[PDB]
DNA sequence: ACTTACTTCGTTCAATGAATTAAGTAAGT
DNA sequence: ACTTACTTAATTCATTGAACGAAGTAAGT
């Protein structure tokens, strides 16, 4: 990423697009806010929302409340300027969703298939409800492509390294979908970064800059958002927490290690001590209430394995807050007294900042509406570097 | 950190602190290489040079070999433009280091002097060495003050929250140095974060641009290095992964938490353990539970020695597979004084560490030792003007 | 000396400027009025208002009545927004007042000290009484400094190059001032023209703009107003014609040369004429030769004194007459102590001037005397500050 | 009144500043008008484009490398239009038609006895006025500029009086604006006139300030501050010719007794003549020749300038004083003793010297001088109204 | 002759900030 | 229903200063 040379191009491209960001985050905006709090003067924004009606990126409002004075005009985004077409894939299906570019969800299909082992059948299934969602519009308002995939993913190519749940090992995702869409973009990333996204956009990011986001599900997921970006290891290669040691010689875990976090800390660790003495999350939950002495054990040491994984997070990243998501089950049902008794005890508790650990605050759909704003996040970011 | 609006001095500042940097990095560089490598028609890049000349950041150099072809003159970075004072605060001393534009060190003292506890002496006795370092320099050429320090760090109001090590909270460090010195930044950071800007400029950062780096010595200190900047958390708050649980309900640490790995993979480990192993071998020779004592001992075949250091190696190992697993870091790089004795753990660590989710994946994590000898930890402090004084300023 | 650049910001003087001075010309006027008045729309005079008002130069004054109508309300002008430390230097004492902005005085003193030949000790006794003639009021409020004294005096540069009175000679006035309030402008000028500026904005330049302003009693000034502008000769030195030649070979004057207007048209006339007389008149009565003294005994019948009050009046009555030949001042104006005894001279001056070039050719000129009082050499002396600070700033 | 502050005071000062130092230099460079304005060269592409637009600049030549592009000249326009200029003289009517430099291009004298004859003479100016431009076209007139003997209302361009042509009270401006309704017309006294040549032709090359004396049948006073002439209140010129050197001295044609021009000009000669030929030029040569009262009269003459000019620096402090001969050659004045006696002066006495010197112009200076009357007003920065 | 390197002169265009138009409210007769 | 007096919203245009382009010189192979 090299920074783009200083002229006048790149001007005009920093305040429009700060122009149009703000003018997002509002939905409507008068001139003069946009004005006081990106400090441009009242003519600047003359050719600024001139140029960007022109491109129909943003329309006409209402008339506000008159203060003195000539009624304000509000400025309105325009979230149908285009669409967006983000897919999750999954073991036994295909979601997906096109959504406006608020990621708010105007149609969604789910097609049954099984993705293990025939990567090549499912790519073409996507491109055909690409297609198919997009029968009913034009499809040069089809801005990109997002999908969400449970796997390791190389976004600096959009393939997808491996993915133990489908049985893909190294598939040139994005080179095969721009095959049938080469103007289009093609971002795939794994659930738990499209999930952070619909955070920082639609749940925790609308009052936080900094939060952690950890999925609980069958294998553990952790996202760290630091001044609203996302943080990615070498090369845009994710970090993989869930595949910390906890256990020298533990688990074997489907990763090739041994004693891995997510074979302790998730719904895998239900499946290993069971066997070692029916091990659904839901079943075990319900049994544990009922006060069933091997159901209350596995819930109490999964609590107590998530709550040393979650305060090692807040002490490696200094995330300032931690949300947790279920990911195939329902959060409220974890041991959440007990991960926040261990990780709100952590080194920076200890120096006088403390750490919230919550819950999400959205629902399922935030899975798909996150693989959209892979997209979305794209096409409105600064255009600063090249 | 927000973007600065975009308009001519923007523009003006990205051009000419690129150009800067470019003739920085190369040492000296023609016109036209600039031009090319910038994409900048020779007029343009004219006015920026007039500039950075009447500035006295870059000067003439020579003439170069023919290409067709009128013979292109070298423009070269003025390294002496100005200087920097770094220092490091220890318990027993306090460094100090006088380095030019490239972190080049010119001068270097240290001083006998106890800060524990005593934040106002130490600041004062720093304040009088920088003034000294000096010398006969003219004060207007002290492009800043650089500071290493072992605590918690609030970086934005340049105080020191705390240092357990020296027992300091609280101490307004910036500010009470800018009392001194109040036309001059004044920056202070933890010393392994010195060190990794050390390492970004200097060493393993010449070559690569992702890279983890591990003190290992008296503590544990980590910093991720990923697409040439270093990682920070919330406000620009550190990360503290020497201060993760690896053992519930273990040693107590100078943290306030109990476990700590930094209680298991370092020196702190020695001591710990050593007060439960003193009756399991009595006739042991070990006198000591510094560092380099244990390692003497060990390498002399003392059972409780060997037991010490290997269970050390063993820890720090996993420590090290788990800062790959967490960040994929793609190389990491082992420092500190605790490598003076590498022949007791680095086969240990590489044992353990090379075993991880990546490496499983097909990606293999090189893990090495730092090219840079000891006075790195002042550079880095000196870089932490040098690296804030030639960034291009984009966030305002 | 020459003309700003157009640009935005000398725009925006002229119209903040033209309107305050609307403003304070008329103490309250309504926004209707400035604007018909400076022919702007209502939203511009809004922004120029709200700078003035957020400065504190102006403040929102009372309703006004209907015309039909909304009630428009009064915009004033704020007379305290700041003072004004004014000082007229005599050989004998130092004289002080504190002015409102419109130059009306709050407060005055005076001491006794001989300035004669002792710059120095005069200009720290000046600097000692600004400061005490702030009293409780704050500094960041004294506008300025304006000084009257006679001599002669570089405008551009403060300094008074002369002063046959004072025994000085290139005395940095200004400068010296300075050394102790170093953020306030300090003006120095000669008392006529001080006195003038008095006259140009609270007497006869309330209704013309056009008049000569002559100072009759311990000398002879003279100041030139047309189109409300003070004459000043070349790099802006006073003109001097009390010191013009009436008589070749005359009676020597302070200023170098013989025979000067003011060695006969003024007290001075009294001293050396009285010489030459003392013996052709043993009898007379008159000791002391200075005004009032001559005044009394020519009042009371003195051969002697009426003779050399007589004579004065005569050569000041031909003076006049070529200040108006020469100038084409519309009317004059005298000024001064002398016109405590303007009963003996007035008629005289009358009978001679009124003859004149223009009175020849059908234009009449006014000849008259002031309607300010003593303090208006103080009031002057402020108002160089005044005139200064509310003058559009076109030039540079 | 000051115009209002917006964009078009704003176009308005630029280009007339960047004009008028075109005029000066005739052609510059856009790199020094940058520079002595302190403009940006973008400023200027713009300021320059409007004035080519107008036709009052033109391109010129290249100029030398210096690296280099080479620069083009800017030029100025002494041709974008003309002006006709008059003397009013007791046998003649002179005319001139000149450049926007006031450089005479065509010349022309119309014998004519003006004396007691206004509407006549207005008439013949008229008339050759409109025949100057006969062989150019008339919307390049650019205005009529009359030098005239005599006292002027200058607010309304009439003649308050002229001795010398026996005029009261004509309306010389508003009998002109009848023929050339868009045409301005200006008139002024001739030594105001000589001293607009000076300014811009003579002294005025090399300084600020001064101050011109005429010495002929009469004695004119002009003075220049800061490239500024004096004029007395309305606009009506102070009269130094009429201030009184003699309580009861020699009867003066304004009505006064005295006044310094019947002692310090030619007047002295008929008067003092007249008390015991008396024309300039055959006293001066007489004088050389030893005769005892030519002798006298040129001594005396030139003692009463030296202590006319003394008072003219003591009054207002012109820095430098150029003496003109107006019908008579200004070397054969005793001007050492004008020197002597002017050069001890009040500011001399104080350091500050007054240097005394003859005009470096020739004749065809009063005419130039009064086509600048309408250039002056041409090519003045308009910031007020 | 060709190439490469550097210079100086002069233009374009986005932002800026001053007046100014656009379109209301505010508060009387 | 008028009339006058204020307010706030949003636009135009001359200047500005950054890159950029025009059109040369400079000094080699
Ligand atoms: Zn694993
Ligand atoms: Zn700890
Ligand atoms: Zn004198
Ligand atoms: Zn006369």
């Amino acid at each position: 990423d090299i920074l783009r040379k200083g002229n006048k191009d790149l001007i005009k491209d920093i305040n429009r697009y700060t122009v149009l960001n703000l003018i997002r985050e509002k939905g409507e905006i008068t001139r003069t806010e946009i004005a006081k709090k990106c400090d441009f003067g009242m003519s600047t924004l003359t050719y600024i929302l001139d140029d960007l009606q022109q491109e129909g990126i943003i329309l006409e409002g209402a008339e506000t409340s008159s203060t003195g004075g000539r009624r304000a005009k509000l400025v309105r985004f325009n979230k149908d300027y285009g669409f967006v077409v983000s897919v999750k894939v999954e073991e036994e299906q295909l979601l997906f969703a096109l959504t406006d570019l608020n990621a708010e969800i105007i149609e969604n299909t789910s097609i049954p298939f099984s993705s293990e082992k025939k990567p090549e059948e499912a790519i073409e299934l996507i491109a055909k409800n690409v297609k198919k969602m997009c029968g009913n519009r034009d499809m040069n308002h089809l801005l990109g492509v997002g999908i969400a995939i449970s796997g390791l993913v190389n976004r600096k190519k959009g393939t997808v390294i491996r993915s133990t749940m489908l049985g893909w090992e190294n598939v040139a995702l994005e080179a095969m979908l721009h095959a049938h869409f080469p103007d289009i973009p093609v971002y795939v990333d794994k659930n738990i970064n499209c999930y952070t996204l619909a955070e920082l956009w639609l749940g925790e990011g609308k009052q936080s800059n900094n939060f952690a986001t950890v999925s609980v599900g069958a294998g553990l997921g952790l996202s760290v958002v630091i001044n609203r970006q996302i943080y990615y290891g070498a090369q845009g290669g994710a970090g993989e927490f869930g595949h910390t040691t906890i256990q020298p010689g533990g688990y074997k875990c489907h990763c090739g290690q041994k004693g891995c976090l997510e074979m302790y800390a998730s719904e895998f660790y239900f499946r290993n001590r069971g066997e070692e003495l029916d091990f659904h999350f839901d079943k075990v939950a319900k049994s544990a209430r009922a006060g069933d002495e091997m159901a209350t054990e596995l819930m109490g040491k999964m609590g107590e394995y998530l709550g040393y994984g979650i305060r090692n997070i807040i002490n490696t990243f200094n995330p300032e807050k931690v949300i947790i998501v279920g990911e195939g089950l329902h959060h409220r049902d974890l041991f959440l007294t007990k991960i926040d008794e261990i990780a709100s005890q952590n080194f920076f508790s200890g120096a006088g900042f403390e750490t919230e650990i919550t819950t999400t605050s959205l629902e399922d759909p935030a899975w798909l509406q996150g693989a959209a704003l892979l997209v979305i996040h794209q096409l409105f970011q600064v255009p600063i570097y090249e």
